[PDB]
Parts: structure tokens; sequence; C-alpha cells
């Protein structure tokens, strides 16, 4: 087998077409269903995988009380073929509550990170053992992507943040071959926040589309030169943002350059990706709340400051349904490198407080070069139906 | 591997043997199997698969309620290995309120449909990647056989309508090379109505045998050529008609050519196949209702306009059981292609209202050129029994 | 892959070891697991199998109601990893109230019956698919080995019966390549009622010891040549005689040749084979009930008629506990070939009346040319703990 | 494939980070998972593998009441990939109240035992298939590792004892092909008692760290040579001792040779490793109970008696949280082999009596050679919110 090099053309598209859906919270209340969240999606040359974080227990579950919190030491990595929910013969990766993963053409990387807020440990996993970790270089939940990592010939990257989530912070890219970091690049450029990126290879590269959780609606990019590990940073320059919260489609602003200071506290995890001069990107349909999913072409939106004309809009999820957090991950064709996408569907707490667990399912979109029509996808579970 | 290309003789047959049974229904009132319909089967060189579409949910959990409906977003397609039940762990193939699938001999290509009546998207699934999708052309239920593809030499065609349920509607014949749409035709011939076809290889073409919803209790007949894409269609010969509803025997016709005008209106999934002058058919026992089934061999009943000399019948399903869709689907053996189908097993509503739900089980016989009894498969759960 | 040919010498023996124990019904009572009965084990060139005739139902499930009954539709044959239980993941490889199968080195075979008691169709499936079926002979149950058949050079044999279970009846043997039956032998020899054979590989012949249920409680034995077809018939010398009901060892004789017309009606499936003038052989302990379960080798057992001295005794099932079916099992080691069998633990009815369902778990042994101790390995279930 | 000869240096090791988790009892308490105990971990080539022994019932099942007991005939070795939860599709490899398992480069070996307390069996299962078996040779409580063998260029070796818990006892170490026991030889050099050895491979040899349940608090050693099959032993050197019980830290002692007649009586499975002069070692965190568990480095821990001087202390398990047994495993990287371990986490009775049942979950840790950080990764599970 040989290592991934994505040296193919990304594929022109025309918008995204369904893929996937796992029902996750329907099955929930008729069977033994993992509580979940964070989730992603990752393909090995051959198929799709999905993952997210467990959190030690099943809905119908007393366990399951109290589920939003983030960080617990029973949260695990899990992953099944993509569409097979996570049922109790899944299998738990590792330990972590905050992870990411991919496969470089051989085997798959893991990273998974766990222990103390202060004092955490990032795992990493290669090929089914442990070949290197790494401990909290700022001492404030070391932490990194929710979505998959990029190889290219056999170097993997993967952006990890620790520090202040309302404030400058530090954070690192790491060069991994075969599990082991051979080096460690800083932030460089002007994106000043970066939480939970969604990366891509664009050969000979990786380009990510982050979250602000400081000053910015607008996302930050990182990209990752793989042959002298450089890294540069800015933010996508579409004036319509993808950052949730955000202002208004007729008061927001991006410069490409700076966090635009608008609603910029907090977020949420999401993507976009660059298309010549234009932008494919998705963001919840609620400016203010994780409600609704949609997505669209910005034209002008990678190199056009503020640019604000859209084509080829997609209802993913209406806005009477939750999302969540999204992500993107690529997948290799004959030809053309494509891009997918994932949308996390949160259900329970703390917007349903008839149940006392936080979890969600997922939906899954893939771009394609034909056509397509309309409609929604969101969770479907009647929160009335549950078990609390 | 090599692609199929199904160019050996078909299988004399005297008729056909018990193969698989699922027994859903019994199951899912002591375990958590999913609430299914539509289902089929459909094999790899070396093994076979049962699908079916689900209903976003388990029998024994309140979102089983009411699902008699057709359509939501969250149907999506199961495949487990033939006789493996669809517990928990099974794999949500694609999402689909419709679908087709078909493996070409090196891969599985999956034909998976969902959206909103008017628009809906067909996604186009081959090697486990988004290769292809195509919007509706006529905004009214973009449908497909709900059994399997037939694939020769690396193309793969399936059978796809859009428009009127009673009345003219617009039929399509895909040709799909790796998940790639490489040719659409338009349907050509006699037949003036085409649902929810049976199709199977007969080489160098493939043959479909159909449901006409409109004007016909005798089922259409669709020829594909996969050498020039041309199309041609009729109806079956036999007098003794395949559909559901249809005219008692004694009072039932087919010319060949025209849909009968004999309580033509609605139908259900059916098949049958030629063998020289004669026609090996499946049907419900019932005239009006999808209660029982029944095989037979028409003496001329593939040229003889309106033969109604039988042979070789097998109940299969008595009369005081319910049935369903029934379709085709070939196996290659070493010196011939033999012909098996599946029978649905409906139970619940709207037939059976004690319970909200409606679902499935499967009984699964092939072809023998060997000798046989007597018996009836059916669905065997004890409706008293089950969780409402 | 090379087909089998058993071309190697048996193992000598000293007795029995410990190989696998499913626990299937203590999980019954925690855990939705298929009610089943006639259980037999079976290997491939790489690992072993448990089977079982399912009742279409888990044992928590209103369905198993009922379940002492032997023939139903809905009865399939399960195939399962020895050691895993029959959860709801189980694959049903074929319908069948009567069932025997084999693997030929390069393929499974199976061997289903199912249908109307005068006239039921058995289907022969190999290598995933139907290549084969016969009809009822003698319009009375047709039925089978209920343990494995054997193949040697590509061609399997199984024995199977038609007929009255308390008088003459008809009992042919197949032999099958590739799941195609090229010649049927009638019984031949001494014999004068043959059930349930457990067969194995005896190069360059088969050899089975087989259950008369009209007059013998001495076992059967069934020569099988596999160059010729012909067929030779007798039954076990041994004066311990194997079947169940049988006369006290004070009492019970057996000539080698006759049915010994000792409470002859009737009887159980068991196991014996031949080293050189000895032989090893299982049976209940009881003598009139299918109570506890023990092993030992009779000194001239195979060649000495109405020989009564034993050695090297082990009990497997202790008296106070239920069992059932027995049978045998070969496994081919570097240098010979082991001899293996399994027990069948029934419990529920008719023997406990708290409950309505009829199940069984297994217990599985292996030759040893090593040493052992003593134990008991029953069932384990608390009849008590069980839903009923 | 070839044999596994271990024949890499130790990795060099900063401490441990984390590997996996199956929070077994958190799920039991919403699912059907089997009550366990004496865990272990293995890994073939490829992948790692978590074992335990069954009790022959789920969690939540009325069969679970008073499984505290060590042996029953119902307990099995059960085998999943490292991280599956034991469900009930998971397999029962073979009957075992003892066992120990481990992979030569080409297959699994399992060495299981059960039966009579004073005459049990053990069975040695070779590729799956039972290749030798011996029985008790001191006609009291046959009992090996609980933990992997190890094997080098085909002979596997493994530790057996066999007579009192409380008294000298008769310790042999087997040496296995294929299977096959080839050697046997009895223990020699000053370990007194040996129960339960986590061992390794150290090239050319195997060397053990187990349990001295008679008149130490420190842990035995035995090394074992493969090539001439001879014996040595001794006691690990550290002052700071590594058994439960065991006297505070400032009144332990070891002189690298004798028990240390300090709270010597009883004891819990554990393990060490040396590296150079220094030692790696686990232990409960609690001096009388099998309450937390902590690792660490002592400088001069295997070359200097006595040595007290620890460094690089890691929190596994904080102590107001149960542990158990706990072993080491081995995994081979590009360079070196890799020394890691898995700690049973205990919960149920005798410690927590508001349930009846006695079982356990899992975590486990792996050597880096990076850096690291803080934390505690507990069962889990609310004792409150159990089935009882
Ligand atoms: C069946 O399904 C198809 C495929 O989904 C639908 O076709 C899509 O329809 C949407 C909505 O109309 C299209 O997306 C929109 O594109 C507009 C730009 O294109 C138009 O205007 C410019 C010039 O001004 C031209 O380039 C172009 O030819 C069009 O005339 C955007 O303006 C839209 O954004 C605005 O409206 C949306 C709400 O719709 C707001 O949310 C935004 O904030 C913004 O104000 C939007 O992006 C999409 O391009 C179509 N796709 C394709 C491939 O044609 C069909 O509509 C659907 N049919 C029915 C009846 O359901
Ligand atoms: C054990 O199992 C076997 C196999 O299933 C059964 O044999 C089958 O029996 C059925 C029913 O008799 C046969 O199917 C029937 O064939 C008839 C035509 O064949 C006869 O008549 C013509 C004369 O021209 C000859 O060609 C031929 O040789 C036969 O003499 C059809 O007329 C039947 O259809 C009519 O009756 C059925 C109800 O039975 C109606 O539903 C139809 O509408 C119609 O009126 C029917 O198709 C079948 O051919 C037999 N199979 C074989 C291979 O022999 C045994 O009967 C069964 N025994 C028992 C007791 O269970
Ligand atoms: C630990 O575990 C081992 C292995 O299981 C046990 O050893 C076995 O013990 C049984 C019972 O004694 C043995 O089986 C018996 O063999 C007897 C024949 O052998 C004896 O007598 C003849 C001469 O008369 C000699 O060839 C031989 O050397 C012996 O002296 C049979 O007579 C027995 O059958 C009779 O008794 C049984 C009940 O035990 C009745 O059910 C029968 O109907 C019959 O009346 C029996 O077959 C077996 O051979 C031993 N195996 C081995 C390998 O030695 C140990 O006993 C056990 N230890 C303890 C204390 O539990
Ligand atoms: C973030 O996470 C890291 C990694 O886990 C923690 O660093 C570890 O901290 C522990 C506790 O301090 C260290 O383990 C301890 O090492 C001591 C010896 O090292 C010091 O002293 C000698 C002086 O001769 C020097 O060799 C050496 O350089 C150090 O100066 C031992 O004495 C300790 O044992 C004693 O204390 C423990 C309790 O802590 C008792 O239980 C023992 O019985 C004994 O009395 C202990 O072994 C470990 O070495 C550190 N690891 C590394 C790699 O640096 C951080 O502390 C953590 N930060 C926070 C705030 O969470
Ligand atoms: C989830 O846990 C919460 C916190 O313990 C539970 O809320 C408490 O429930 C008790 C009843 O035992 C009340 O007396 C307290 O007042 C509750 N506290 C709060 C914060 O409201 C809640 O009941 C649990 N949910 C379920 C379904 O068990
Ligand atoms: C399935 O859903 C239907 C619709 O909600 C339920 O039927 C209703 O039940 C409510 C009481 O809960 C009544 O007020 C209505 O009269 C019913 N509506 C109809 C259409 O009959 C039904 O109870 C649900 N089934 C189950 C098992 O919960
Ligand atoms: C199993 O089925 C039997 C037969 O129907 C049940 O026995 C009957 O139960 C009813 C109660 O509904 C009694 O009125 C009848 O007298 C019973 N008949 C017999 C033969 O005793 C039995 O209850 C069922 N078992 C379970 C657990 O549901
Ligand atoms: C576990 O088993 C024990 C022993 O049978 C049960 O404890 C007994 O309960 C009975 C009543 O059913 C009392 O008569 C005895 O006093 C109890 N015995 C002991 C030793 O305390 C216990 O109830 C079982 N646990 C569960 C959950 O059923
Ligand atoms: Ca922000
Ligand atoms: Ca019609
Ligand atoms: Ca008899
Ligand atoms: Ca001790």
């Amino acid at each position: 087998v040989e290592y991934r090099n994505w040296s193919k053309p990304q594929c022109q598209i025309t918008g995204f077409a369904p893929f996937s859906k796992d029902n996750s919270i329907r099955l929930s209340a008729g069977g033994d269903i993992w509580v979940t969240r964070e989730p992603y999606v990752s393909c090995d040359p051959g198929k799709c995988y999905q993952f997210a974080l467990g959190q030690g227990t099943t809905l119908d579950n007393k366990h399951s009380n109290d589920t939003v919190h983030d960080r617990i030491p029973h949260r695990t990595l899990l992953m099944n073929e993509l569409g097979v929910p996570f049922h109790l013969g899944t299998r738990q990766v590792c330990i972590a509550w905050s992870s990411s993963s991919c496969h470089d053409g051989k085997a798959w990387l893991h990273v998974c990170i766990t222990g103390d807020d202060k004092n955490a440990t990032a795992s990493f996993i290669y090929d089914g053992r442990l070949v290197d970790s790494i401990g909290s270089w700022s001492q404030n939940i070391l932490r990194t992507q929710e979505s998959e990592c990029v190889c290219i010939n056999g170097t993997c990257t993967v952006v990890m943040t620790d520090g202040s989530a309302s404030g400058r912070a530090d954070t690192r890219i790491l060069f991994i071959e075969e599990g082991k970091i051979v080096h460690i690049s800083p932030l460089s450029g002007s994106a000043q926040h970066i939480e939970e990126c969604s990366c891509y290879p664009r050969y000979p590269g990786v380009r990510c589309i982050c979250r602000d959780n400081w000053k910015g609606s607008n996302r930050p990019v990182v990209d990752i030169n793989m042959e002298d590990y450089s890294i540069d940073s800015s933010y996508v320059c579409s004036g319509l943002v993808g950052d949730t919260p955000r202002n208004d489609d007729s008061s927001s602003n991006s410069n490409c350059r700076n966090p635009n200071n608008e609603r910029g506290t907090q977020g949420v995890k999401g993507w976009a990706f660059d298309n010549g001069n234009d932008l494919w990107m998705g963001r919840t349909i609620s400016k203010e709340s994780r409600s609704g999913y949609e997505t669209f072409k910005v034209i002008g939106g990678w190199s056009t400051p503020n640019s604000k004309s859209q084509v080829n809009r997609q209802v993913i999820v209406d806005n009477n349904n939750w999302s969540g957090y999204s992500g993107i991950f690529s997948v290799e064709g004959k030809s053309c490198i494509n891009r997918c996408f994932y949308v996390e569907l949160i259900r329970g707490r703390p917007q349903e407080t008839r149940v006392w667990w936080t979890s969600n399912s997922i939906v899954v979109f893939c771009g394609t070069s034909g056509t397509y029509g309309t409609g929604s996808w969101p969770d479907g579970a009647n929160i009335n139906f549950m078990p609390i």
C-alpha cells in the first residue's frame, strides 16, 4: 500500500448531494446507543468511518444524566463504518475528550487528548499502537480539531491549541510520521485565535478553516506548508461569515486579515473551502443559535474582501431544527479530490430540558458535479418520546 | 477481479426451493430490530445481501408510530448479509426513501433517492464514495426499482420514473459506469406506465418486468440494449396477469402490447421471467389485496397472447397471511445464471390496527432444477404479542 | 485452496478436554438470545462454528411460548463462530427444521429441510448459493443428521431418512459435489432403523453412528464407501449401549448385527467412534431420561459383541442436570485427525414447566492425547430466574 | 507470516500515556454486558485484544447474583478487540476460570483451566484447535497467569501453580510449540511462592514479576531461559514494594532474595519491569486494599536492595476509587519493544454491597518516550445507578 499524496485537482462541484445519516437519537429511544458529541467523518482509501466522543454511557441509562459537560475521564473516541450507529459493539479507539483522526494511505493515526484541564495528555496512536505523547504546554485545556487530520506522503498534520478560550492562546501545528512527532510549528500570520480546525489537503499543502472564539465571527484560515513546516494564517474573505454567533448578512464584515469584532466571542466548529476566487461554505441558519444548517457558494468569497454575492444555496437542516458542529472531509476519486461535510445534530440539554442528557446524530453530504433538488434532514427524534 | 458479464445460459428450472427467511417481526417482539419496508436481495459474486428501506427507528420504539408513510427524511438504505436480521449493528448505506443496488463484479453501486416530493435528489454511490447525482425531472416523486439493478461489463442500468402515479409519467433508463452516469435513454415502446421494475440480466441485454399503476393489471416489460442504449417495451403476454389488483383468472386478459384496462389503477411491485415461449411468474394469491403469494409457469406465457395454461404452481405464502412487494435477483452458478426471488411480508398498518407501526419481514426462494414439496412460509408473528 | 481428504490417521486419545461452552440460557435471562434446539459444531480448515435450529424467536419474547414443537416454517439454521452465543446479529443460513452442514476444504455445504410434514423440501446450498433440491420420497417427515456431514476429495455425503419414526423407513445416502446431488444410495446391511447420524471421516470412507428409533437401544452403524457409493450397516458391538432409553448396564446387550429389542422404541441423537477393537462413546447418564452425560472407552467395544469393560470414564454433565442430543465432529491437526463432540443442554418444557419455552445451550469437548481431571459443565441457568 | 522473536531493545520511556478504557460497568446500566473479572490485554502483530473471564452471565441479569466467587463451570475466556466492551456478540474462546493467552506471530495460543478444584484440567488451544491438555499435579486449584504468555521463535512459555495459597506450592514453567507441550521445568531459585505472573519478553529470554501469596509483600521475579529451559527466581530489589497488602513505605523492605515477611500473606496480581539498574512498577495506592493505582520509576529499583528513591510518579486511578489486578503486555514497535499495562477496576461486592454482583472495567496505558500530564481514570459508574 502507498502513502496518500492527494495530488489530484479538486473536484469542480455544483453543490452537495445526500451521503449518510445515522438517526442515532431516534434509535436511542428503542435500543442501546452511545451518548456522544463532537462527531466527524474520515475515510481510508476504500471506505468511510464515523467517529465521535462517547460519554462513557448509552442514552437510556442513568449515567446519561448531565452529559452536557465537555470533559470527563470516561470520554473515549468511537469509530464505526459510516452509517453504522454507535451500538454496544462499537470500538472505543482511545481515551479522549478531544480528538482528531486520519489515514495516511497505510494506517490510521489517532490523536487523543484526556486528563486534567490544567495538565492534559495528548496520545498519538498509529497502526494500532501508542507511538508518542505530549503534555499540555499552556496548562489550559490542550485541545484539537474534532475532525480529520490530513496526511501527505506519510506526514500527517494536526492543529492543536492550549490556553484561553476568550483571549490570546498558544496554537501549534504538529507534523507526525507513523505516529511520531517529528516537528512542531507555532501558529504564524494574522489569525488571532484558533479552535477546532477543519482541514483539507490542497496539494502540495494543507488548508484549514477554523473557529475564532475571541474577536471574530469571520473564520480564521491556517495554511500549512508540508515541505518546510512554515505556517501562514488569515481570515476567510467572505462578508457572509461562517461562525455562530455573528451579525446579520446586511451588517457582517470580513477584511481577510483581522478578526471582525462582530459578535466575536464564542463560536461553533465549521468549515469552508476555496475554489479559485470563490468559496464554498456551510453555517447554521440562525445567526445566534446552533439551529439550522445551510451551504452555498460565495462568488469572490475566497479572494474578494467582504464579498456577499451567494449562489447555489442548499438547506441541509431547516431552521426549526437543531444543528451543532460541522466539519470537512476529503475523498479521493478517480480523477479529482472531492470535498464532503458532516453536520452534528445536537439533542437534549441545554436547549431541550425535558431530558437530562446531551447527545447527537449526524447527517453527511458530499460534493457533486451533477444535479440535485431540495430537502431537510434533521435529527428527527421526538423529544417527548425519549427516555429522560 | 473482473466485471460481471452474466454471459451464461439461464438455468433450466422446475420451480423454486426455499433459500432464506429473516423472521424480522417475530424477533422485533423481543429485541431491537429496524422498522423497514421495500426490501430486496442482491448478491456480490461470493455472497448475497438483504436490503431494505429503514424508517429511522426500531419497532419497539415510540418512533415506530405511523410508519405507514412512504417518504420521510430519516429513511436510509440498510444492508446486511442475507439472513442477518436488521439489528442495531446494521449499516445504513445511504439516505433513501427509494433505492436500487447492484454489484458490477468489482464494487457495489447504490442508487439512493431522498428529499422533497417535488424536488428529490438521486445520489449515486460506487465503491464507497459519491460519484454522481441527479435532480427530479418532472417534479413529482423521482423514484426507482426497490430491487437490484443489473451490470454488464462495467455498465450498470437502472430504471427510474418521475411524474404521475395515476397517468402518463416520465420514465428514463440510466447507464452508469463506476457510479458515473454516462447515458440516459427515455422509455420507448408500448408500455404506458412504469413503476418499480424487477430487472435481470439476459445477455447481451437486460430485461425488466415492472408495475403499471395507471391502466394495466398486466405487467409491463422493458428491454434494455446495453450496446446502443436503445429501449423497447411491451406487456407480459400471459392472460394470467401479475399485478394486484387484477380481474379473476376467467376474465383477465393481456394482448402483449397494451395495458388491459382491467382494474389497472394502482398495483404492487412484482416479477416474472421468460424461458423460451414460457413464463415463470409470481403474484399475490388474492386478486385485490396484498395477501398470499404463489408462483407458477405459464405455458406460452411469454410468446402467446392471453395464454392461461399454468403448471408447476407453488404456494409460497398461504392466503391467510400478508405478503407485499416481490422482486427478482440473479445468481451466477458454475454453468448457468439462476433466478431467485424475495417476498416482502408486511405487518401492521393499515391491515392490522392493533399496532401503530408498519414493517416487514422477508422470505426468499431460488430456482431449482431438482425437486421439491409444499409448504407456506408467512411472517409468523402473532399481532397480539407485539409492542404496539 | 484444496479439497479436504482427511487422509491422516486418527489421533490416539486418552479421553477428552474442555473446548467450548456458550451459556446460552443464562445469557437469555439478561439479553436477546435466540431460542434453539438441535445444535451441532463443524469447522472449516481454520476455525470452528456452532450451528442450531432457531425457533424464529428470542427467549425473552412471547413467541418463545410452546417452542417444544420440532417443526414450524420459521425455523432457520443459525451459524456463528464457536463460542459466540446466538445473539441478534446471528446469520440465518437457510430455512430448516432439520439440517446438516459441512465444509469441503473450499466452501460450506448446507442441507436444509423445511415445509409440510408429508411433502418437505431439502435445499442444498453451496458456497452461498442454492445448487440443488429434492422433495420427500416417502411423504413422512424427510429428515437428516442434525450434525456435520463429511466431504472427501470434493464429494460430501449426508444420510437422510423419510418414513415412519416407529417402524421400517426409507433411508438414503446422498453424494454431493459442489452442492449438486451426483448419486443417491439406498441404505443396505443389517441396520433396521436410522435417524440422526453422527458421521466422521475414516479415510478412505465415512462412518456414522446413528439412532434406531424402532427396535434398538444399541446404536446402528452406517459405513459409506466414497469410491463406489456402496453402503453397509450394522450395530455397535458394545454391550454398554448408547441410546436413551435403554436397559441398565447389567441387562443390556448388543450382537453387532441386529437391534437388541431392549427398550428399543424412541431414542436420542448420539455418537461413538472406533479405535481398532475399542470404542469411544458418549451417552446420557440416565438410562431413561435425557439427563446427565458421560463418556468412556469400551475395551473391545468395536470388535467384540456385548463387551462391557469400560475405562477412562469422564463425567461431562452430572446426572442432576439436563442434557439432550450429542454428536461428533472432526478436526484436522498437523499429523492426525482429532475427534470432538458437543452436548445439547435442553432447558424448559417438557421437563421444566415454570417456563413455556424450550431451548438449549451447549458444551463442547475435544479428544486429547494429554491428561485431564474431573468436573461437570451443565447449562447452569436457574429456572426460577428465567422469563417464562 | 513469521514467528515473533521480540529481538529489539526495550523502548526507553519517561512514563506512560493513556491508551484504552472500556467503561464496562457504566454501560452495564443501560445495555447487556458480560460480568467479568481477571481481565488482560494481548496483541497480535497488527492489533490489540482485551480478554477477561466471564461469569456466564450479563450484569443486568439475575444470574449476576453472587458472582464474587472465583470458580464456576460457566466461566469462559472472552476475547474482543481492545476497546470493544464485552457485549453479547463477544466470542467465548474456551472454558476457563483461570487463563493465559498469547500470539506467536502466526496464531493465538490459549491456556484455559476449568473443572473441580482438586482435579482441574488445563486445555491448550492453538490456531483454533485443541492441541494438548494437562491435569492437576498437586490437586489444589491448578492455576495460571491471568495475563499474556510470551512466545519467542515459536515456543511459548507460561507459568502455572498448583498447591497451597498460603504455604509452599508446586510451580512449573511450560514450554509450548504450536499448542503442544514440549517441556516442563520446575520452579528454581529463591522465590518461595508464585502466583499470577506478569511476564514479558526480554530477548533472548522471558522475565516475570509475580505475586507471593505466602510470606512476601515484595514481588517475586521468575527468569526463563528459552534456549535450555532453565529457571531462576528472586525478588524485586525495590524497597518500595509492589504487593497489596504491604507495609508503609517507611517500613517496607526487600533484599532481592527472600520474601520480606511484611504483611506477606495474600496479595494482588501486579507487574514491574527492569531498565538497567532502575525499575518501572505499578501498585495500588492503598497499602491494604485494592484501591487506587499509581506507577513510578525506582532509581536502582532493579539492582540495589531496598532502594526507595522514586521519580516520574503518575496517578492512574485516584485512591477514592477501586482498582484490582494489573498486568503487563508488550507491543512491538518499529525499533523497540514497548511495555504497556492494564488495570482491572473492580465494582460491586464485597466492597459495594448495594449490588449483589461483582464485575470490572479496565483502563490501559502504554510506555511513552514523549511527555504527558496528569489525571485519574477510574471505573466511573455510580453504584446507585446500577441494577442490583
Ligand atoms: C429544486 O432544487 C434546486 C436545487 O436546490 C433549486 O435550485 C436552487 O435554488 C436556490 C434558491 O433560488 C438557488 O440559490 C440562490 O441563488 C441566488 C443567486 O442566483 C440567482 O441570481 C443570480 C443573479 O442575481 C444569478 O446568478 C442566478 O442565475 C439566479 O438568478 C442567490 O441570490 C440566493 O441567495 C439569496 O436567497 C436565499 C434564499 O433562497 C437567501 O437565503 C440568501 O441569503 C440570499 O438572499 C440563493 O443562493 C440555487 O442556485 C439553485 N440551484 C441551482 C443549481 O439552480 C430549485 O429552486 C428547486 N426548485 C423548487 C421550486 O423547489
Ligand atoms: C408435493 O409437492 C409437489 C411439488 O409442489 C406437488 O406437485 C405439484 O402440484 C401442483 C398442484 O397439482 C401442480 O401444479 C398444477 O399443475 C396443473 C397442470 O399440470 C397437470 O395438468 C396438465 C394437463 O394438461 C399436465 O400438463 C400436467 O402433467 C399435470 O397433469 C395446473 O392445472 C394447476 O393449476 C390449476 O390448479 C391450481 C390449484 O392447484 C389453481 O390455483 C390454478 O388456478 C389452476 O386452476 C397447477 O399449476 C404442480 O405441477 C406439481 N408439481 C410437480 C413438479 O409435479 C404435489 O402435489 C405435492 N403433494 C402433496 C399431496 O402435497
Ligand atoms: C482426577 O481425574 C482423573 C481423570 O478423569 C480421574 O481418573 C479417572 O478415574 C475414573 C474413575 O475411576 C477412571 O474410569 C474408570 O475406569 C475403570 C477401569 O479402570 C480400573 O480398573 C481396571 C481393571 O479393572 C484397570 O484397567 C485400571 O487400571 C483401573 O484400575 C472402570 O471400571 C470405571 O467404570 C466403572 O466405574 C464407573 C464409575 O467410576 C461406573 O460409572 C461404570 O459403570 C463402571 O462401573 C471407570 O471407567 C478413569 O480411567 C481415570 N482416568 C485416568 C486417565 O486415570 C481421577 O479419578 C480423578 N481423581 C479424583 C480423586 O477425583
Ligand atoms: C503535570 O504533569 C506532570 C507529569 O505527570 C507532573 O510532573 C510530575 O510530577 C510528579 C510529582 O512531583 C513527579 O514525580 C515525583 O518525583 C519526585 C522526584 O523528582 C524530584 O526530586 C528529585 C530530587 O532528588 C529529582 O531527581 C527530580 O528532578 C525532581 O526534582 C519524587 O520524590 C516523588 O515521589 C514522592 O512524592 C510522591 C507524591 O508526589 C509520593 O507519592 C512518593 O511517595 C514520594 O514521597 C514523585 O515520584 C514526576 O517526576 C513529574 N514528571 C515529570 C516527567 O516531570 C506535573 O507535576 C504536573 N503538574 C501539575 C500541576 O499537575
Ligand atoms: C439527573 O440528575 C439530577 C441531579 O441530581 C436530578 O435532579 C435532582 O433530582 C432529585 C430527585 O432525586 C431532586 O430531589 C433534586 O431537586 C434534583 N436536583 C435538581 C438539580 O433538579 C435528576 O432527577 C436526574 N434525572 C433523572 C431522570 O434521574
Ligand atoms: C400513535 O400516535 C397517535 C397520534 O398521536 C396516538 O393516537 C392519539 O392518542 C392520543 C392520546 O395520547 C389521543 O388524544 C388521540 O385521540 C389519538 N389520535 C389518533 C389519531 O387516534 C397513539 O396513541 C400513538 N400510539 C402509541 C402506542 O402511543
Ligand atoms: C403460553 O401460551 C399458553 C397457551 O395459550 C398460555 O396458556 C393460557 O393462558 C391463558 C391466559 O391468557 C389461560 O386463560 C389459559 O387457560 C391458558 N391455557 C393453557 C394451556 O394453560 C400461557 O399463558 C402462555 N404463557 C405466557 C407466559 O404468556
Ligand atoms: C441474591 O441472592 C440472595 C440469596 O438468595 C438473595 O438474598 C436473599 O433474599 C431472600 C428473599 O428473596 C431472603 O429470604 C434472604 O434473607 C436473602 N439471603 C441473603 C443471603 O441475604 C438476594 O435477594 C438476591 N438478590 C437479588 C437482587 O435478587
Ligand atoms: Ca467567534
Ligand atoms: Ca396496475
Ligand atoms: Ca432406540
Ligand atoms: Ca503477598
